C-alpha cells in the first residue's frame, strides 16, 4: 500500500508522509534553515539501501536551497525536532527519468525514514 498524507501543492501523490513518532516542541524549520538529520533511503523494491547511520554522523543541509532532491525539501519543512517520518517519492520528486546510475535507476520510487534532530537559523 502507498500510504500517508499527500504533502505536494499539486496534490500529485508525489511525496507521501507518515509520522512514526510525534517529535517535541511544535516548531518546524523555515526556508533557510541548517538542517540535521538522520536517515535511511533506499529504492521502493529495496535494492539499494543508504544511511547516515553507516558513517555515525548527521547528515546537515540548508532547507529549502535545492542541495538535496525536491521530497526532502518539501518533506523536512513539515517535521518537528525529535520526529521520525516516512516519506514515499515518486521519481518527479527525487531523480526523475534520468535517475542517478548505479544507486538509482530510471524512474525509480524512493523510500526514507528521516529522524529531525535539530536545526537553526542561517
Ligand atoms: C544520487 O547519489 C546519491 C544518492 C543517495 C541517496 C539520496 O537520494 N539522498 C541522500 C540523502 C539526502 C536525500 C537524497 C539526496 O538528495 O541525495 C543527493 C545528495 C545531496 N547531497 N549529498 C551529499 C547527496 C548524496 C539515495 C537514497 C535511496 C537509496 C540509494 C541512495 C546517497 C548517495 O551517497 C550517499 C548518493 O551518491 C552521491
Amino acid at each position: 500500500t502507498e500510504q500517508g498524507e499527500d504533502i505536494t501543492s499539486k496534490k500529485d501523490r508525489g511525496v507521501l508522509k507518515i509520522v512514526k513518532r510525534v517529535g517535541n516542541g511544535e516548531e518546524t524549520p523555515m526556508i533557510g534553515d541548517k538542517v540535521y538529520v538522520h536517515y535511511k533511503g533506499k529504492l521502493s523494491n529495496g535494492k539499494k539501501f543508504d544511511s547516515s547511520h553507516d558513517r555515525n554522523e548527521p547528515f546537515v543541509f540548508s532547507l529549502g536551497k535545492g542541495q538535496v532532491i525536491k521530497a526532502w525539501d518539501i518533506g523536512v519543512a513539515t517535521m518537528k525536532k525529535g520526529e521520525i517520518a516516512h516519506l514515499l517519492i515518486k521519481p518527479e520528486y527525487a531523480y526523475g527519468s534520468a535517475g542517478s546510475l548505479p544507486k538509482i535507476p530510471s524512474n525509480a520510487t524512493l523510500f526514507f525514514e528521516i529522524e529531525l534532530l535539530d536545526f537553526k537559523g542561517e
